[PDB]
């Protein structure tokens, strides 16, 4: 989830 979070923003 933390990569998830990171690629979304």
């Amino acid at each position: 989830l933390a990569e998830a979070l990171h690629s979304a923003l």
